[PDB]
């Protein structure tokens, strides 16, 4: 047998220095790479550059995210490498835009993005007039540059968009139809602006500022929090891509929009922030098994004359209710237009969120708006019977439907059929490519006759039904990845995870004659990629474990035997690297074959200046919930540099990507259905045995476990289960009472809980307080005060039967934060206090000392 | 030099069992010792018995709070002791009338009174007619017994007022002028109804109880939070004693009332206690420095015919605004009437709390509310220029009037003239009775001429100011104390610390000619007493250090030579202490002359099994503030009983009697007027090593200090000013930002905000986070989290600014608790915590060997 290593015994002052010496030189890497590319070509045969490309950055550390431009050159020296110059789009000299200082809807939407970057955090573009189109802090402001006005050489000044608006306008986009229009959102109504008339009009009447939020329940244009919190959808209106001249010489603009009733939705207060108030501030919060907002579409018609002035604008509704015409439809996921004008676009759930079907919805099935009863039922008449919705496709899964970005219309052929490419792990249990053809056919349902249709009777044939892509392995589609079609060479590019489950690729396929997908990314990183709109370069930002994030540009070209065939040619570089990061050791990946018949990955951080014959504490960070992947070939150095903190004094740390992690396909994802908190730390102790027969370095007499989020549900469920095993839990902004999570997170992996009873129940730590240790320095509870995602209720309840048990607790509260550290100081305390605990607990001497 | 006691390590299970054990035996002391007495006559020349007493008590634990009667005899038999028989006056054989399901309503004003019991927490009694009216729960109820009736020999079923409201029935009382009516409030508006009848008919219609509490803020007949919280007044209406007869043989009913309007005093919202609604509820909570409830008074005339059917309601309103009558005023202390009915009596004070004024409001200077302009003007010009109200008695103060429940108004001798007992420390320093004679003449001020009147206008000229007690010890009339006056003897029985300040006693003295003051109650206990109002018995709950709580009677007679000479004879037991409980050892009480001028008293609880050469933990037990005095002579074995645990594991405890405690006048009340936090430590600290100079067993280096509200605000300060001494503070449900505390409080003790810049600086915890240690195990928060006195933001932002400051604290928050703990659990969790965390961070090896 082995001599136990006790961690060096540091006072709290003395940890608070070691903490911030590690930080200091480590400053640089809180900063933006480079992102929201696009490449403008500069169509200049006598010039020395074939593109512009245009992105956000930060061009170091305590300045704000903002535009930059770099130079394509059409020819480079291959003896040498391309460092291209950063040139700043915008007038910023003595000139910031965003300041720190946030309304609520933005703190909000800045939390459901999950975004941590001051100032402008994305644009919109219109590449016939050059027109940039940006939200930064209080003003939506634009500048042209790459159209017909040309290429500036110099930085130019943001024009501010006026307003008489009061209060915050938010989700700013430009009409791809005509660029001297705008829309934004103020006080949940949709307007829209003229950058050159000046001119300003409010299109919805649906919210009074005025009311306070238990009468005025009602907004349009913008997605409610399950669409944001749980689905990534951020925005509820969209442009219309065309305009339909009048014969005046005038033109009509149309946007379609979500107008969602909040009415029967729960009501919750969380604590303002303001904590001298002492007040909280009223939320709507749809809690498992309870109501979501009534929805439905709208569409502004919005007639425009000659020389730009607004005559009117015609609010219009659904010829028929939205429940009658999409019948079991819950959420709307997303929404859009077909490329040339002539159909929206909706992707569309049921509640239990297994049936997703895209629907075609014509602007000719919305009438005006008419109380009045008479011309109401003209209206309606008017409306030809053979005009209704058109499912053109529609799938189900034993699992769930996770909804993702995807989706590509291609230019019709004929009026009759639509041909697009949209991703599904409904087929195969991987997500994959397939290119679908769809009749719109009329409708056996007629209005007419005065029914209701069936179920069915909206849905459209299937033509044919391609696989593009296809294997144990998906195509990335949520959180950036997207796809990139070539419509000359009829190829489409994709992100995946083909060649390892580690490591993210762009790859290249034929969509008409699919066979041979050919890697684009050099194999030993993990890419994360964006491709020019021509299809001619990619940008890859890319790490690995041993390397710090590089982004470079790629040149993409085919053989002249084989247009197919698609090679890639290092361009230059965007950002370098600046060398590995000094005093940090990467973890080893490992893995294992489970019992459950699925190999599973790990990383082991083994103690630095290992003693042979020596047994050290181990600590395993824990997140093990769905929709992310911990272990993987990218550099985990920025992100998890405090694990290689905790190795440098002497404890091992282990992750393991348990089973419901990301980037394994359904059936691994499936795993947990109805069944959380049941499976995941049994996958981790098996992880942890494996590597404990494999190295005897590894005292498993001191173990502890630490997750944030789902890691801290999985913290406190480690030691419920598993005291045996888990010494210590810091569990961080956990939820302990499924029945007050959400609807689209909870009934998507748990279903409704009255057709889950023992899951709701065995996954829900506040009904199982009588499981926890009796004795005392085991449990340390963590939560953001403020946090209206996972309520701090979560935590006051376990703590409620905890007391009422008599067992005994640690608690930290950090009264400033959400579910999230954005104040530097809460971050700094809780390191201090997680390593302090651990010290004190688990690793130490005196720790040893104090277990009877 | 001596070496160090460890206490004994007990897990945290072994100490639970430890905790439970020495509870077990002691189980019956959580019981109402009897109280609420009320002396009838019998009346009976042939029977046995003088009198027959009614009180309020609990038979034994686990049992209701209920009225029992027992009967005094004319002669005893002195060779024995008469315990007197309980019988219980209602029948709850198989009936029980309170379970402890709260209304909102009824747990805060539990909050505000400070009880814990369940039953009937009081009663009225109409003497006419034997009539008792209480609330019990839901219901109110009355009997009968004693009157013309007669004199049960069994229990008589409680008869319930029925109703049609559909809420709770608060602040139940008879009518002193017709005991068939009754008035109560009843969602913030007063209603009265006749028990007979069964009519019932609604008052005020001030309140709508389907408005939300942010528009509907106006309320009639109740005390609002800050007269609850910090004067002792929890009702807000006074039926006049007396009715006027109507020339058609009925009558007039008046009831005086206080309306209140808390429109504009800022609303805060704390918590929900059904924490799985995560909801929080409005309170209007004045802070100091912002608006107190805009304040008048009321009446309410009520015609009634001649067989009890109420003809007409009209309802009456001050001729002029109370804030042109009362120039300067405030608050209302108190009300009520003189006992001929001829005039409405209140208690007034500023704003500063230190001016009081007595002033007399004659019912002629109410008038009829007309909204009607031109039969107003006929209505105000009707009532007399004479009518004004007549301040009958004025003081002021440099430090603060203390409001007491000493008030007591003779009959009239003539039309122009009101003689009263008052009770004051304005003239001495401590509070003493006075014998004012007081001038009721017409004013200089004639409303006719149109003015406002000047503030000396309605001053009373004083004929007469005799002080009937006087020295350097203080009459008792707050928190239960009163007076009891014998009108024909022209005595006045009180109770006061003439003898000692350590114990209360009961005093007699002559009102007109006054000398010797002669004590009644027997020196080495303290007592509580209360006096028959027939002026021939007394009864006095007594104890001392060694003995627990008794109850008995005494008789009061005079020797044949002087009828001014009281003296007593014990008569009968109604409470017995059965022994002193066993595994208790009381402490013993100390003082020391502090360099501050004044006797300081303590209390020292030695450690069990002392052993000699060895140097003991020691634990600093801490309220420190005012309105309470923890060291006297008074048995501490029920309320204090953890004190003696921590002793018997080793720990010395001490409990200091700091600067601002009660009982020792004005002046020594007075030391931390503007300076609160300030002073408090250095007495406590002076205590701590006069202890330590005396006895070699303390050890210094190992102090710890614990103390609850005023108490955790202290342990605060001691851990932050004497880090040096106290090694730990515990600190319970703390006030950390004296601008969050409210009006009535804060600014008695500390004056207005901009006033007292520094004092509310260096007296808020929260704005001295840096001045804590940087060393863990020193600081423990405890706070209930739902607690509407002191809000959970006192700690959640001291804990804000200590995260800041990168401080380390412990917490522990009780999520059922309000400011008190209430449920069972709680208090087992906190104890077990308590005694943990001593043993761990002070008392035991592993503390000392964890403390670099
Ligand atoms: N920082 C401001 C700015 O740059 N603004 C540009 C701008 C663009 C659109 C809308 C508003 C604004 C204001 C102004 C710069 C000049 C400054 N003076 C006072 C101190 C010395 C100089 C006043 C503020
Ligand atoms: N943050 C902006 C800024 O500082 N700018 C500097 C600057 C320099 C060159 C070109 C454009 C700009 C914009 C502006 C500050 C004033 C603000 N008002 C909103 C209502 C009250 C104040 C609108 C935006
Ligand atoms: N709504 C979820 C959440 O915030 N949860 C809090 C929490 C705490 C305990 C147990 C479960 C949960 C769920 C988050 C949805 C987005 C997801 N992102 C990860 C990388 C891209 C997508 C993270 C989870
Ligand atoms: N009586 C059961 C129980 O108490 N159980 C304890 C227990 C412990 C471990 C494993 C299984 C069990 C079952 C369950 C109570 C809820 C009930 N629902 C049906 C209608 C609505 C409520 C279903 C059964
Ligand atoms: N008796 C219930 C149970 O054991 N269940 C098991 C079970 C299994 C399948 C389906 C439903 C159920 C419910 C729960 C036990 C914990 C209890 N708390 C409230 C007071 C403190 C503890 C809530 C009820
Ligand atoms: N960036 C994350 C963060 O700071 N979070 C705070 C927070 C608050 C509420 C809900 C979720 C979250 C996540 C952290 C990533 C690294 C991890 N380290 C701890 C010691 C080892 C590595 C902690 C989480
Ligand atoms: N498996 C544990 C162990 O060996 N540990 C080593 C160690 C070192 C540092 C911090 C924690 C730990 C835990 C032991 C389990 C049984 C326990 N008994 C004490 C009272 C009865 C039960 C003692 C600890
Ligand atoms: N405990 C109740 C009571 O004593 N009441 C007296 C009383 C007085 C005023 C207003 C309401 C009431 C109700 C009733 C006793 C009889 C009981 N039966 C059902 C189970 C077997 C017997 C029903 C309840
Ligand atoms: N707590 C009371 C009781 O139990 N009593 C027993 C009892 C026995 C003899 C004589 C009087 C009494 C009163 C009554 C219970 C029913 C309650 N209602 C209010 C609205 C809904 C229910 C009114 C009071
Ligand atoms: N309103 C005060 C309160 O609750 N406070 C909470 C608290 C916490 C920290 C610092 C100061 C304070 C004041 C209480 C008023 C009544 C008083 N009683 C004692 C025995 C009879 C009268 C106790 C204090
Ligand atoms: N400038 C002073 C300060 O900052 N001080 C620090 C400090 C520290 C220890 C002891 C004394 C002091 C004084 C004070 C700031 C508030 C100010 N008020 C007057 C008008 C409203 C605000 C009065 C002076
Ligand atoms: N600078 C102020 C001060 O020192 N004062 C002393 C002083 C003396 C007499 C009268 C007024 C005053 C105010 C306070 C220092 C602590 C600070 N906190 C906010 C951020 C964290 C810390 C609030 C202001
Ligand atoms: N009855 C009091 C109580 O339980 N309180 C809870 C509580 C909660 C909020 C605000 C004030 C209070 C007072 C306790 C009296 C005895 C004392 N013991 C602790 C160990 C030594 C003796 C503690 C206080
Ligand atoms: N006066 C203290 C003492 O002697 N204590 C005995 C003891 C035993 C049990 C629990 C607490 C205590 C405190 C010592 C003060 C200086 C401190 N240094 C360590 C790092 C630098 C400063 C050591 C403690």
């Amino acid at each position: 047998k082995l001599e136990p290593f006790y961690v060096e015994r540091y006072s709290w002052s003395q940890l608070k220095k070691l903490l911030a010496d590690t930080r200091k030189y480590h400053g640089y890497m809180m900063a933006k790479a480079p992102h929201d590319f696009m490449f403008v070509k500069r169509n200049d045969p006598d010039g020395p550059h074939s593109d512009r490309i245009y992105y956000l950055a930060m061009s170091g550390e305590n300045r704000e995210n903002t535009l930059f431009y770099s130079e394509i050159p059409k020819t480079i020296n291959r003896a040498a490498v391309l460092m291209l110059s950063w040139k700043p789009l915008l007038d910023l000299f003595q000139a910031t835009l965003d300041y720190g200082m946030y309304s609520r809807e933005e703190e909000l939407l800045r939390e459901r993005k999950r975004i941590g970057t001051v100032g402008i955090a994305s644009y919109d573009y219109h590449q016939g007039s050059g027109t940039f189109l940006f939200q930064a802090g209080s003003g939506i402001y634009h500048v042209k540059d790459g159209g017909p006005q040309g290429f500036t050489q110099q930085p130019l000044r943001p024009n501010l968009v006026e307003t008489s608006c009061p209060n915050i306008r938010m989700d700013p986009k430009l009409c791809p139809a005509d660029p001297d229009w705008i829309a934004f959102i103020h006080s949940n109504d949709i307007w829209i602006s003229n950058i050159v008339t000046r001119e300003e009009r409010r299109l919805t009447y649906v919210h009074n500022e005025l009311a306070n939020m238990e009468e005025d329940a009602r907004s349009a244009g913008v997605a409610t929090f399950v669409l944001q919190e749980e689905f990534d959808r951020y925005s509820g209106y969209w442009w219309c891509p065309k305009a339909e001249t009048t014969p005046s010489g005038g033109k009509i603009l149309r946007i379609l929009y979500e107008e969602n009733d909040e009415s029967e939705v729960e009501i919750i207060h969380v604590t303002s922030p303001m904590l001298e108030t002492r007040r909280a501030d009223s939320f709507r919060y749809p809690k498992t098994g309870t109501a979501n907002p009534k929805v439905t579409f709208k569409m502004s018609e919005i007639m425009i004359d000659a020389e730009g002035r607004i005559i009117d604008v015609i609010d219009k509704e659904l010829i028929q209710p939205f429940e009658i015409l999409f019948e079991g439809v819950e959420y709307i996921a997303r929404a859009g237009w077909t490329p040339e004008g002539k159909y929206a676009w909706s992707i569309l759930l049921d509640r239990s969120q297994t049936r997703l079907q895209i629907v075609l919805i014509s602007p000719e099935l919305f009438i005006p708006v008419e109380d009045d009863v008479m011309e109401r039922q003209r209206l309606i008449e008017s409306v030809p019977d053979s005009v209704t919705p058109l499912i053109i496709y529609e799938e189900t899964t034993d699992i769930w439907i996770n909804i993702h970005d995807i989706f590509h219309v291609f230019p019709q052929s004929h009026e009759e059929e639509i041909e697009f490419i949209f991703a599904s792990e409904c087929k195969t249990g991987f997500r994959h490519l397939y290119k679908i053809t769809s009749i719109l056919k009329e409708s056996k349902y007629k209005r007419s006759s005065g029914g209701l249709p069936a179920p069915s009777d909206f849905k459209c044939p299937i033509k044919e039904e391609i696989a593009i892509t296809s294997g144990e392995w998906e195509v990335l589609g949520r959180h950036g990845s997207n796809i990139q079609v070539d419509e000359v060479r009829r190829l489409v590019y994709f992100e995946g995870t083909k060649d390892s489950p580690l490591e993210h690729h762009l790859y290249v396929v034929s969509y008409v004659n699919p066979g041979e997908v050919t890697r684009l990314t050099d194999r030993g990183y993990s890419h994360s990629c964006c491709i020019s709109q021509h299809c001619d370069f990619f940008i890859s930002k890319y790490s690995n474990q041993k390397n710090p994030h590089c982004v470079s540009l790629y040149k993409l070209s085919s053989p002249e035997d084989d247009p197919t065939c698609k090679t890639k040619e290092f361009w230059a570089t965007i950002l370098d690297s600046a060398g590995p990061l000094p005093d940090y050791t990467p973890p080893e990946i490992f893995s294992f074959e489970s019992t459950t018949g699925f190999t599973l990955y790990g990383m082991l951080y083994k103690p630095h200046d290992l003693q042979p014959g020596k047994k050290y504490p181990t600590v395993l960070f824990i997140y093990g919930g769905p929709q992310v992947q911990l272990v993987n070939n990218r550099f985990k150095g920025v992100k998890y540099f405090r694990l290689n903190t905790l190795a440098s004094l002497g404890y091992v740390v282990v992750v393991i990507d348990n089973r419901g992690s990301c980037h394994r396909g359904l059936k691994f994802e499936g795993a947990f259905k109805y069944k959380m908190g049941q499976i995941e730390i049994d996958d981790q102790v098996e992880g942890l045995q494996y590597l404990a027969s494999r190295y005897d370095f590894i005292d498993l007499d001191r173990v502890g476990i630490h997750g944030w989020s789902y890691g801290g549900y999985l913290s406190l469920m480690a030691l419920m289960q598993r005291s045996d095993i888990f010494r210590v839990a810091i569990a961080g902004a956990p939820v302990t009472l499924w029945i007050f999570y959400d609807t689209g997170y909870t009934e998507r992996y748990m279903g409704h809980p009255d057709q889950n009873e023992q899951g709701y129940y065995l996954g829900s730590v506040a009904m199982q307080a009588e499981k926890f240790p009796s004795e005392p320095n085991r449990l340390l509870l963590l939560h953001g005060f403020l946090d209206e995602n996972v309520h701090f209720a979560h935590t006051s309840i376990l703590l409620s039967f905890l007391v009422r048990a008599g067992k005994p607790y640690d608690l930290q509260i950090y009264p400033q934060e959400r579910h999230s550290i954005r104040v530097p100081e809460s971050g700094e305390h809780y390191e201090l206090h997680l390593l302090h605990y651990l010290q004190e607990n688990l690793g130490s001497r005196i720790a040893a000392l104090k277990v009877i």
